[PDB]
DNA sequence: AGCGTGGGAGTGT
DNA sequence: TACACTCCCACGC
């Protein structure tokens, strides 16, 4: 499980299994973002081409992922997935606090809830 | 709230 | 590198 490709940038402990992953990560320290958005004077740019393509759905308005329950359409597949939990009632994130037995559909819901517990 | 919805990131083919 | 899937974090209401 050892990651041979380690970043040598000061203060960074990132390591990867592939050289391409490390080479892509190195663009974070250099700021290189070769994939610029050319829609309607947009200033967004990305180090990865797939991040640009996902972003450009903002301009085209395309919602490729449709809920098979309520037929609502969504720009991203991960947001479709968490949306469908509003139908199924799946809540895979439990608090684990002694008295609290609340569950949540998304991890960021549980993170906000955990902030209420102390002592 | 609970949940829409974006960037950033890791990893799969 | 292209493309696809997944998860975290964040903002907003
Ligand atoms: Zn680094
Ligand atoms: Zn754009
Ligand atoms: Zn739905
Ligand atoms: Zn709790």
């Amino acid at each position: 499980h050892m990651r041979p490709f380690m970043c040598a940038y000061p203060g960074c402990n990132k390591r990867y299994f592939k050289l391409s992953h490390l080479q892509m990560h190195s663009r974070k320290h250099t700021g290189e973002k070769p994939y610029q958005c050319d829609f309607k004077d947009c200033e967004r740019r990305f180090s990865r081409s797939d991040q640009l393509k996902r972003h450009q759905r903002r301009h085209t308005g395309v919602k490729p992922f449709q809920c098979k329950t309520c037929q609502r359409k969504f720009s991203r597949s991960d947001h479709l997935k968490t949306h469908t939990r509003t139908h199924t009632g799946e809540k895979p994130f439990s608090c684990r606090w002694p008295s609290c037995q609340k569950k949540f559909a998304r991890s960021d819901e549980l993170v906000r809830h955990h902030n209420m517990h102390q002592r």
